[PDB]
Protein backbone atom coordinates (compact mmCIF):
# COMPACT_ATOMS: atom_id res chain seq x y z
CA UNK A 1 0.00 0.00 0.00
CA UNK A 2 2.68 2.54 1.18
CA UNK A 3 5.86 2.22 -1.35
CA UNK A 4 8.93 3.81 -0.11
CA UNK A 5 12.02 4.90 -2.17
CA UNK A 6 15.58 5.76 -2.19
CA UNK A 7 15.95 9.60 -3.12
CA UNK A 8 19.13 9.57 -6.31
CA UNK A 9 22.09 10.76 -4.51
CA UNK A 10 22.37 13.73 -5.89
CA UNK A 11 18.91 14.56 -5.28
CA UNK A 12 19.82 13.65 -1.41
CA UNK A 13 22.60 15.85 -1.52
CA UNK A 14 20.49 18.73 -2.77
CA UNK A 15 18.10 18.16 -0.35
CA UNK A 16 20.64 18.33 2.46
CA UNK A 17 22.27 21.65 1.05
CA UNK A 18 19.20 23.05 1.22
CA UNK A 19 17.99 22.36 4.93
CA UNK A 20 21.90 23.21 6.30
CA UNK A 21 22.85 26.00 4.39
CA UNK A 22 22.78 29.15 6.18
CA UNK A 23 20.40 31.45 4.44
CA UNK A 24 17.94 33.93 5.11
CA UNK A 25 16.18 34.60 1.85
CA UNK A 26 13.46 31.84 2.32
CA UNK A 27 10.44 33.38 1.36
CA UNK A 28 11.95 32.14 -2.48
CA UNK A 29 9.97 28.76 -1.68
CA UNK A 30 6.61 30.58 -3.19
CA UNK A 31 7.59 31.78 -6.46
CA UNK A 32 9.25 28.41 -7.05
CA UNK A 33 6.06 26.37 -6.33
CA UNK A 34 3.72 28.82 -7.89
CA UNK A 35 5.51 28.83 -11.49
CA UNK A 36 5.77 25.19 -11.20
CA UNK A 37 1.63 25.22 -10.73
CA UNK A 38 1.82 28.13 -13.93
CA UNK A 39 4.11 25.69 -16.27
CA UNK A 40 1.59 22.59 -15.11
CA UNK A 41 -1.26 25.35 -16.52
CA UNK A 42 0.47 26.20 -19.69
CA UNK A 43 0.69 22.47 -20.27
CA UNK A 44 -2.90 21.41 -19.90
CA UNK A 45 -4.00 24.17 -22.43
CA UNK A 46 -1.71 23.78 -24.44
CA UNK A 47 -3.13 20.35 -24.78
CA UNK A 48 -7.07 21.33 -24.81
CA UNK A 49 -6.21 23.79 -27.45
CA UNK A 50 -6.32 20.70 -29.40
CA UNK A 51 -8.19 18.38 -27.52
CA UNK A 52 -10.98 19.87 -25.73
CA UNK A 53 -11.87 16.49 -23.61
CA UNK A 54 -8.81 17.00 -21.70
CA UNK A 55 -10.12 19.56 -19.70
CA UNK A 56 -13.63 17.33 -18.76
CA UNK A 57 -11.74 16.99 -15.69
CA UNK A 58 -12.37 20.43 -14.56
CA UNK A 59 -12.33 23.70 -17.21
CA UNK A 60 -10.47 26.48 -14.42
CA UNK A 61 -6.91 26.91 -14.66
CA UNK A 62 -6.32 28.35 -11.15
CA UNK A 63 -4.38 28.94 -8.41
CA UNK A 64 -5.32 28.40 -5.03
CA UNK A 65 -3.04 29.82 -1.79
CA UNK A 66 -4.65 28.20 1.38
CA UNK A 67 -3.07 28.87 4.88
CA UNK A 68 -4.04 26.48 7.80
CA UNK A 69 -2.44 27.91 11.14
CA UNK A 70 -4.03 24.72 13.24
CA UNK A 71 -2.39 22.64 11.21
CA UNK A 72 0.50 24.48 10.06
CA UNK A 73 -0.06 23.37 6.91
CA UNK A 74 0.79 26.25 3.53
CA UNK A 75 -0.84 24.59 0.19
CA UNK A 76 -0.47 25.07 -3.24
CA UNK A 77 -3.13 23.75 -5.23
CA UNK A 78 -3.22 23.99 -9.25
CA UNK A 79 -5.36 22.73 -11.54
CA UNK A 80 -2.59 22.22 -14.06
CA UNK A 81 -1.97 18.55 -16.03
CA UNK A 82 -0.65 16.92 -12.88
CA UNK A 83 1.16 14.19 -12.42
CA UNK A 84 1.46 10.22 -13.30
CA UNK A 85 3.00 8.03 -10.93
CA UNK A 86 5.97 7.09 -12.97
CA UNK A 87 6.75 11.38 -12.92
CA UNK A 88 6.16 11.25 -9.27
CA UNK A 89 9.06 8.70 -8.71
CA UNK A 90 10.91 10.15 -11.71
CA UNK A 91 11.90 13.36 -9.42
CA UNK A 92 8.07 14.82 -9.63
CA UNK A 93 8.57 15.04 -13.73
CA UNK A 94 11.92 16.79 -13.76
CA UNK A 95 15.55 16.30 -14.99
CA UNK A 96 16.65 16.58 -11.31
CA UNK A 97 19.48 14.97 -11.44
CA UNK A 98 21.17 17.00 -14.11
CA UNK A 99 19.77 19.98 -12.85
CA UNK A 100 21.39 19.81 -9.18
CA UNK A 101 24.69 19.22 -10.65
CA UNK A 102 24.69 22.90 -12.53
CA UNK A 103 23.17 24.05 -9.51
CA UNK A 104 25.56 22.86 -7.26
CA UNK A 105 28.29 24.18 -9.69
CA UNK A 106 26.75 27.10 -9.97
CA UNK A 107 26.68 27.58 -6.24
CA UNK A 108 30.01 26.46 -5.64
CA UNK A 109 31.04 29.72 -8.45
CA UNK A 110 29.29 32.93 -7.32
CA UNK A 111 26.01 31.88 -6.98
CA UNK A 112 23.01 32.08 -4.23
CA UNK A 113 20.19 29.61 -3.28
CA UNK A 114 17.62 31.60 -4.87
CA UNK A 115 18.79 30.52 -8.49
CA UNK A 116 17.41 27.38 -7.55
CA UNK A 117 14.39 27.91 -10.28
CA UNK A 118 16.95 28.45 -13.35
CA UNK A 119 18.24 24.96 -13.15
CA UNK A 120 14.84 23.61 -12.90
CA UNK A 121 14.56 22.08 -9.60
CA UNK A 122 12.86 24.87 -7.43
CA UNK A 123 10.55 22.28 -5.96
CA UNK A 124 13.19 21.46 -3.69
CA UNK A 125 13.45 25.14 -1.95
CA UNK A 126 10.02 23.90 -0.39
CA UNK A 127 12.77 22.26 2.39
CA UNK A 128 13.70 25.60 3.35
CA UNK A 129 10.06 26.29 4.58
CA UNK A 130 8.85 23.04 5.45
CA UNK A 131 9.85 20.09 7.49
CA UNK A 132 7.53 17.29 5.22
CA UNK A 133 6.07 18.20 1.72
CA UNK A 134 3.30 16.75 0.63
CA UNK A 135 2.40 16.54 -3.16
CA UNK A 136 -0.92 15.09 -3.73
CA UNK A 137 -1.48 15.08 -7.85
CA UNK A 138 -3.81 13.72 -10.23
CA UNK A 139 -2.92 12.88 -14.15
CA UNK A 140 -5.81 12.87 -16.76
CA UNK A 141 -3.92 9.12 -18.11
CA UNK A 142 -3.72 7.81 -14.02
CA UNK A 143 -5.40 7.35 -10.51
CA UNK A 144 -4.59 10.14 -7.70
CA UNK A 145 -1.78 9.66 -6.09
CA UNK A 146 0.03 11.12 -2.69
CA UNK A 147 4.31 11.55 -2.74
CA UNK A 148 5.63 12.44 0.82
CA UNK A 149 9.04 13.27 1.88
CA UNK A 150 10.56 14.39 5.02
CA UNK A 151 13.54 14.34 3.90
CA UNK A 152 16.46 12.17 5.72
CA UNK A 153 17.21 9.98 1.66
CA UNK A 154 13.60 8.69 1.40
CA UNK A 155 10.14 9.60 -0.11
CA UNK A 156 6.92 7.46 0.04
CA UNK A 157 4.61 6.92 -2.96
CA UNK A 158 0.98 5.75 -2.34
CA UNK A 159 -2.37 5.74 -4.20
CA UNK A 160 -4.35 8.32 -2.59
CA UNK A 161 -7.54 8.29 -0.62
CA UNK A 162 -8.24 11.63 0.43
CA UNK A 163 -10.37 13.99 -1.14
CA UNK A 164 -10.81 14.04 -5.21
CA UNK A 165 -9.24 16.19 -7.33
CA UNK A 166 -10.01 16.06 -10.83
CA UNK A 167 -6.91 17.20 -12.29
CA UNK A 168 -3.93 18.89 -10.43
CA UNK A 169 -1.56 18.89 -8.12
CA UNK A 170 -2.02 20.10 -4.42
CA UNK A 171 1.51 20.40 -2.81
CA UNK A 172 1.13 20.71 0.95
CA UNK A 173 3.61 22.27 3.25
CA UNK A 174 4.01 21.13 7.08
CA UNK A 175 6.03 23.67 8.08
CA UNK A 176 9.25 24.12 10.38
CA UNK A 177 7.93 25.96 13.98
CA UNK A 178 9.79 28.99 13.30
CA UNK A 179 8.18 29.24 9.42
CA UNK A 180 5.02 30.09 10.87
CA UNK A 181 5.36 33.57 9.20
CA UNK A 182 4.00 31.74 5.32
CA UNK A 183 0.89 31.89 7.11
CA UNK A 184 0.09 35.40 7.83
CA UNK A 185 -2.12 36.85 4.90
CA UNK A 186 0.35 40.29 5.22
CA UNK A 187 3.16 38.02 4.68
CA UNK A 188 1.95 35.74 1.34
CA UNK A 189 0.44 38.62 -0.43
CA UNK A 190 3.60 40.89 0.31
CA UNK A 191 5.77 37.77 -1.28
CA UNK A 192 2.82 36.51 -4.11
CA UNK A 193 2.92 40.39 -5.34
CA UNK A 194 6.76 40.76 -5.38
CA UNK A 195 7.50 37.47 -7.05
CA UNK A 196 4.64 36.37 -8.97
CA UNK A 197 2.99 39.82 -10.88
CA UNK A 198 3.44 38.20 -13.75
CA UNK A 199 1.71 34.57 -13.62
CA UNK A 200 -0.74 34.14 -16.38
CA UNK A 201 -3.53 32.70 -13.77
CA UNK A 202 -5.92 33.71 -11.37
CA UNK A 203 -4.49 33.15 -7.44
CA UNK A 204 -6.71 33.18 -5.15
CA UNK A 205 -5.66 33.96 -1.21
CA UNK A 206 -8.04 31.73 0.90
CA UNK A 207 -8.91 33.56 4.24
CA UNK A 208 -9.56 31.61 7.52
CA UNK B 1 2.89 21.10 -51.36
CA UNK B 2 3.13 24.80 -49.34
CA UNK B 3 0.44 25.51 -46.98
CA UNK B 4 -0.08 29.17 -46.50
CA UNK B 5 -2.07 30.12 -43.10
CA UNK B 6 -2.76 33.05 -41.45
CA UNK B 7 -1.74 34.05 -37.73
CA UNK B 8 -4.29 34.67 -35.05
CA UNK B 9 -5.18 38.09 -35.17
CA UNK B 10 -3.17 39.21 -31.38
CA UNK B 11 -0.58 36.77 -32.69
CA UNK B 12 -0.11 38.81 -35.94
CA UNK B 13 -0.62 42.36 -33.64
CA UNK B 14 2.55 40.89 -31.21
CA UNK B 15 4.59 40.59 -34.46
CA UNK B 16 3.97 43.89 -35.02
CA UNK B 17 4.30 45.71 -31.99
CA UNK B 18 7.87 43.80 -31.86
CA UNK B 19 8.37 45.09 -35.67
CA UNK B 20 7.32 48.89 -34.90
CA UNK B 21 7.97 49.33 -31.39
CA UNK B 22 11.34 51.72 -30.71
CA UNK B 23 13.28 50.08 -28.65
CA UNK B 24 17.09 49.39 -28.87
CA UNK B 25 18.43 46.64 -26.43
CA UNK B 26 17.17 43.93 -29.98
CA UNK B 27 19.98 41.77 -28.63
CA UNK B 28 17.93 39.48 -26.20
CA UNK B 29 16.52 37.98 -29.31
CA UNK B 30 19.41 35.25 -28.78
CA UNK B 31 18.56 34.59 -25.02
CA UNK B 32 15.00 33.96 -26.08
CA UNK B 33 15.96 31.19 -28.85
CA UNK B 34 18.63 29.53 -26.61
CA UNK B 35 15.93 29.10 -23.54
CA UNK B 36 13.77 27.49 -26.31
CA UNK B 37 16.48 25.19 -27.27
CA UNK B 38 17.09 24.39 -24.09
CA UNK B 39 13.19 24.05 -22.80
CA UNK B 40 12.96 21.53 -26.07
CA UNK B 41 16.25 19.64 -24.89
CA UNK B 42 14.55 19.46 -21.20
CA UNK B 43 11.90 17.55 -22.55
CA UNK B 44 13.64 14.96 -24.99
CA UNK B 45 16.12 13.99 -22.02
CA UNK B 46 13.22 13.82 -19.45
CA UNK B 47 11.49 11.30 -22.09
CA UNK B 48 14.64 9.28 -22.36
CA UNK B 49 14.75 9.08 -18.83
CA UNK B 50 12.45 6.39 -18.90
CA UNK B 51 12.58 5.21 -22.23
CA UNK B 52 16.01 5.32 -24.12
CA UNK B 53 14.49 4.42 -27.64
CA UNK B 54 13.35 8.24 -27.34
CA UNK B 55 17.76 9.00 -28.26
CA UNK B 56 17.89 6.55 -31.26
CA UNK B 57 17.52 9.64 -33.64
CA UNK B 58 20.53 11.38 -32.27
CA UNK B 59 22.22 11.10 -28.57
CA UNK B 60 24.15 14.09 -28.09
CA UNK B 61 22.09 17.41 -26.69
CA UNK B 62 23.47 20.74 -27.51
CA UNK B 63 23.05 24.18 -29.12
CA UNK B 64 24.68 25.02 -32.14
CA UNK B 65 24.92 28.81 -32.94
CA UNK B 66 25.99 29.36 -36.42
CA UNK B 67 26.81 32.73 -38.73
CA UNK B 68 26.79 32.98 -42.57
CA UNK B 69 27.67 36.55 -43.42
CA UNK B 70 27.40 35.41 -46.88
CA UNK B 71 23.63 34.31 -46.37
CA UNK B 72 23.15 36.90 -44.09
CA UNK B 73 21.84 34.05 -42.01
CA UNK B 74 22.22 33.81 -38.05
CA UNK B 75 21.40 29.76 -37.25
CA UNK B 76 20.55 29.01 -33.84
CA UNK B 77 20.33 24.55 -33.69
CA UNK B 78 19.12 22.13 -31.22
CA UNK B 79 18.94 18.32 -30.64
CA UNK B 80 15.95 19.06 -28.31
CA UNK B 81 12.33 17.13 -28.94
CA UNK B 82 11.49 19.28 -31.98
CA UNK B 83 7.82 19.99 -33.06
CA UNK B 84 4.99 18.23 -35.11
CA UNK B 85 3.35 19.26 -37.89
CA UNK B 86 0.31 20.03 -35.49
CA UNK B 87 2.60 21.74 -32.94
CA UNK B 88 4.19 24.12 -35.72
CA UNK B 89 0.63 25.52 -36.83
CA UNK B 90 -0.12 25.51 -33.33
CA UNK B 91 1.88 28.94 -32.65
CA UNK B 92 5.09 26.74 -32.40
CA UNK B 93 3.81 24.37 -29.32
CA UNK B 94 3.33 27.29 -27.25
CA UNK B 95 -0.03 29.03 -25.90
CA UNK B 96 1.08 32.20 -27.82
CA UNK B 97 -2.58 33.35 -27.66
CA UNK B 98 -2.77 34.28 -24.13
CA UNK B 99 0.61 34.33 -23.72
CA UNK B 100 0.12 37.92 -25.64
CA UNK B 101 -2.51 38.67 -24.15
CA UNK B 102 -0.59 38.88 -20.64
CA UNK B 103 2.15 40.67 -22.36
CA UNK B 104 0.53 43.53 -24.25
CA UNK B 105 -1.06 43.59 -20.61
CA UNK B 106 1.76 44.07 -19.03
CA UNK B 107 3.45 46.75 -21.49
CA UNK B 108 0.75 49.24 -21.38
CA UNK B 109 1.50 49.21 -17.50
CA UNK B 110 4.92 49.39 -17.08
CA UNK B 111 6.84 46.45 -18.68
CA UNK B 112 9.35 46.57 -21.91
CA UNK B 113 10.25 44.24 -24.24
CA UNK B 114 12.94 42.32 -22.80
CA UNK B 115 10.23 40.43 -20.74
CA UNK B 116 8.45 38.42 -23.70
CA UNK B 117 10.00 35.55 -22.50
CA UNK B 118 8.04 35.64 -18.87
CA UNK B 119 4.83 35.11 -20.95
CA UNK B 120 5.85 32.10 -22.72
CA UNK B 121 6.11 34.14 -26.74
CA UNK B 122 10.53 34.51 -26.94
CA UNK B 123 10.31 32.95 -30.23
CA UNK B 124 8.87 36.25 -31.82
CA UNK B 125 11.32 38.02 -30.78
CA UNK B 126 13.27 37.00 -33.73
CA UNK B 127 11.71 39.73 -35.63
CA UNK B 128 13.60 42.62 -33.81
CA UNK B 129 16.49 41.59 -35.76
CA UNK B 130 15.51 38.80 -38.82
CA UNK B 131 13.08 40.07 -41.18
CA UNK B 132 12.33 36.19 -42.06
CA UNK B 133 12.23 33.44 -40.17
CA UNK B 134 12.62 30.18 -41.05
CA UNK B 135 12.15 27.04 -38.08
CA UNK B 136 13.42 23.38 -39.59
CA UNK B 137 12.11 20.83 -37.47
CA UNK B 138 11.77 17.41 -36.49
CA UNK B 139 10.27 15.21 -33.73
CA UNK B 140 10.59 11.39 -33.18
CA UNK B 141 6.42 11.03 -34.05
CA UNK B 142 6.28 12.92 -37.60
CA UNK B 143 8.20 13.82 -40.10
CA UNK B 144 10.61 16.76 -41.16
CA UNK B 145 8.90 20.30 -41.65
CA UNK B 146 9.76 23.54 -42.44
CA UNK B 147 7.63 26.85 -41.09
CA UNK B 148 8.13 30.32 -42.46
CA UNK B 149 7.22 33.76 -42.03
CA UNK B 150 8.50 37.37 -43.17
CA UNK B 151 5.22 38.09 -41.02
CA UNK B 152 2.74 39.99 -42.90
CA UNK B 153 0.10 38.15 -41.19
CA UNK B 154 0.88 34.28 -42.82
CA UNK B 155 3.59 31.53 -42.38
CA UNK B 156 3.45 28.48 -44.65
CA UNK B 157 4.20 25.53 -43.70
CA UNK B 158 5.72 22.65 -46.12
CA UNK B 159 7.79 18.88 -45.25
CA UNK B 160 10.91 19.82 -45.89
CA UNK B 161 13.61 18.04 -48.45
CA UNK B 162 16.30 20.06 -47.24
CA UNK B 163 19.16 18.04 -45.23
CA UNK B 164 18.06 15.97 -42.71
CA UNK B 165 18.52 16.81 -39.04
CA UNK B 166 17.56 13.19 -36.87
CA UNK B 167 15.66 15.62 -33.96
CA UNK B 168 15.68 18.94 -33.08
CA UNK B 169 15.25 22.43 -34.09
CA UNK B 170 17.39 24.82 -36.58
CA UNK B 171 15.66 28.04 -36.75
CA UNK B 172 17.12 30.67 -39.55
CA UNK B 173 17.06 34.00 -38.92
CA UNK B 174 17.40 36.02 -42.17
CA UNK B 175 18.68 38.73 -40.74
CA UNK B 176 17.55 43.04 -41.48
CA UNK B 177 20.65 44.77 -43.38
CA UNK B 178 21.39 46.92 -40.57
CA UNK B 179 21.19 43.96 -37.78
CA UNK B 180 24.67 42.10 -38.97
CA UNK B 181 26.32 43.08 -35.94
CA UNK B 182 24.85 39.57 -34.65
CA UNK B 183 27.11 38.04 -37.26
CA UNK B 184 30.06 39.01 -35.69
CA UNK B 185 31.69 36.49 -33.31
CA UNK B 186 32.58 39.13 -30.84
CA UNK B 187 28.84 40.42 -30.36
CA UNK B 188 27.53 36.92 -30.65
CA UNK B 189 29.84 35.48 -27.60
CA UNK B 190 29.16 38.85 -25.16
CA UNK B 191 25.75 38.03 -25.74
CA UNK B 192 26.10 34.56 -24.66
CA UNK B 193 28.14 34.93 -21.75
CA UNK B 194 26.13 38.15 -20.39
CA UNK B 195 22.38 36.06 -21.00
CA UNK B 196 22.85 32.89 -21.54
CA UNK B 197 25.69 31.50 -18.60
CA UNK B 198 23.46 29.20 -17.16
CA UNK B 199 22.06 27.10 -19.76
CA UNK B 200 22.97 23.23 -19.53
CA UNK B 201 23.73 22.44 -22.69
CA UNK B 202 26.84 22.95 -24.43
CA UNK B 203 27.01 25.53 -26.79
CA UNK B 204 29.25 26.06 -29.53
CA UNK B 205 29.52 29.21 -31.64
CA UNK B 206 30.62 28.18 -35.51
CA UNK B 207 33.47 30.06 -37.24
CA UNK B 208 33.63 31.03 -40.57
O1 LIG C 1 7.38 20.52 -16.76
S1 LIG C 1 6.82 20.11 -15.43
O2 LIG C 1 6.81 18.61 -15.31
N1 LIG C 1 5.33 20.73 -15.19
C1 LIG C 1 4.54 20.22 -14.25
C2 LIG C 1 3.57 19.28 -14.58
C3 LIG C 1 2.75 18.75 -13.60
C4 LIG C 1 2.89 19.16 -12.28
O3 LIG C 1 2.08 18.64 -11.31
C5 LIG C 1 3.85 20.10 -11.94
C6 LIG C 1 3.99 20.51 -10.62
C7 LIG C 1 2.99 21.27 -10.02
O4 LIG C 1 1.88 21.60 -10.72
C8 LIG C 1 3.14 21.68 -8.70
C9 LIG C 1 4.28 21.33 -7.98
C10 LIG C 1 5.27 20.58 -8.58
C11 LIG C 1 6.41 20.23 -7.86
C12 LIG C 1 7.41 19.48 -8.47
C13 LIG C 1 7.27 19.07 -9.79
C14 LIG C 1 6.13 19.41 -10.51
C15 LIG C 1 5.13 20.17 -9.90
C16 LIG C 1 4.68 20.63 -12.93
C17 LIG C 1 7.79 20.80 -14.14
C18 LIG C 1 8.29 20.13 -13.10
C19 LIG C 1 9.01 20.89 -12.24
C20 LIG C 1 9.11 22.20 -12.56
S2 LIG C 1 8.24 22.40 -14.00
O1 LIG D 1 7.55 23.79 -24.34
S1 LIG D 1 8.04 24.06 -25.74
O2 LIG D 1 7.02 23.57 -26.74
N1 LIG D 1 9.50 23.39 -26.00
C1 LIG D 1 9.94 23.22 -27.25
C2 LIG D 1 9.79 21.99 -27.87
C3 LIG D 1 10.25 21.81 -29.17
C4 LIG D 1 10.86 22.86 -29.84
O3 LIG D 1 11.31 22.69 -31.12
C5 LIG D 1 11.01 24.09 -29.22
C6 LIG D 1 11.63 25.14 -29.89
C7 LIG D 1 12.98 25.09 -30.18
O4 LIG D 1 13.71 24.00 -29.81
C8 LIG D 1 13.59 26.14 -30.85
C9 LIG D 1 12.85 27.25 -31.23
C10 LIG D 1 11.49 27.31 -30.94
C11 LIG D 1 10.74 28.42 -31.31
C12 LIG D 1 9.39 28.48 -31.02
C13 LIG D 1 8.78 27.42 -30.35
C14 LIG D 1 9.52 26.31 -29.97
C15 LIG D 1 10.88 26.25 -30.26
C16 LIG D 1 10.55 24.27 -27.92
C17 LIG D 1 8.30 25.78 -25.96
C18 LIG D 1 7.83 26.52 -26.97
C19 LIG D 1 8.18 27.83 -26.90
C20 LIG D 1 8.94 28.18 -25.85
S2 LIG D 1 9.18 26.77 -24.94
Amino acid sequence: EVETFAFQAEIAQLMSLIINTFYSNKEIFLRELISNSSDALDKIRYESLTDPSKLDSGKELHINLIPNKQDRTLTIVDTGIGMTKADLINNLGTIAKSGTKAFMEALQAGADISMIGQFGVGFYSAYLVAEKVTVITKHNDDEQYAWESSAGGSFTVRTDTGEPMGRGTKVILHLKEDQTEYLEERRIKEIVKKHSQFIGYPITLFVE
